[PDB]
């Protein structure tokens, strides 16, 4: 899931519906991660990656054209890098603030037997006059039925 | 053999050297049958089927112009049906003169054995002083060598 999408119920519901077990958390560095991460690592019972991005002077030259638009993006704050286990508890250390690094953890899939044991809200630990529904049927805007290819007639054929 | 090429003795043997039984002598109507087909049947020792045409009124109508010219066609003395044995005599009735009609005989292959034991030109009835040479190749003025068909361009084909 993306950035705010850890803070949409729903969401968390459609995916632990589906039984995550390993769950990619990457946020973009400026709105607050440790605490949505930590959240959905414990009401999901997932082990959570959770990547950040950091800031470059490329960036800060490429879009601040005005001085003030320099100093407001500036106070931007940065965002983390760590990986959580299915209790909210890091398994591993924060990169440093502001700096390229990978972050690197060990993890154990049955470890989240011991957290769906007293809560799965997918599963045991509902109630049954709240539902979800998930719809996943396909939604463009147009649907294409029976699409094809052009015929073509080649200059050749015509002459 | 067709009229006076039973009268050139090389193509009697021509025929001889290929072992000739029967043989169909076709005459147009005006030059002398007889002879030469008695004498056919007697050198190559064949059954000689003796064919010729009769004078119409249409045609005299058709091709003389002149009175002159019809007077002379009229003088024009007309041929013989018959057929003859391998010794040269007649095995059917000769046809009435200037009528249409067809003789018909008994043909026995065998009989032609009696007579190649008195006489067989092309083989123990020879001299080695004589001998006769048989060109048997094609003789076209254009040689026609590897003749093949070209391809046609077709409208549609161009188009």
């Amino acid at each position: 899931l993306m950035c705010w999408e850890h803070q949409v119920p729903l969401d968390l519901m459609a995916m632990n519906a589906q039984n995550e077990q390993v769950h990619v958390a990457s946020w973009p560095g400026y709105f607050d991660d440790e605490i949505s991460s930590r959240y959905y690592a414990i009401a999901t019972q997932t082990f959570v990656l959770m990547t950040s991005s950091i800031y470059t002077e490329e960036m800060k030259e490429m879009i601040c054209l005005t001085q003030e638009q320099r100093d407001y993006f500036e106070t931007f704050k940065s965002g983390h890098t760590c990986i959580y286990g299915p209790d909210g508890e890091p398994i591993s250390d924060m990169v440093p603030a502001e700096t390229e690094g990978i972050a690197y953890a060990e993890i154990d899939v049955e470890r989240v037997i011991d957290y769906k044991y007293y809560i799965d809200p997918a599963g045991h630990y509902s109630n049954q006059s709240l539902s979800m529904n998930f719809n996943q049927q396909p939604t463009p805007v147009v649907k294409h039925l029976n699409h094809q290819k052009n015929e073509v007639f080649t200059y050749e054929d015509i002459q």
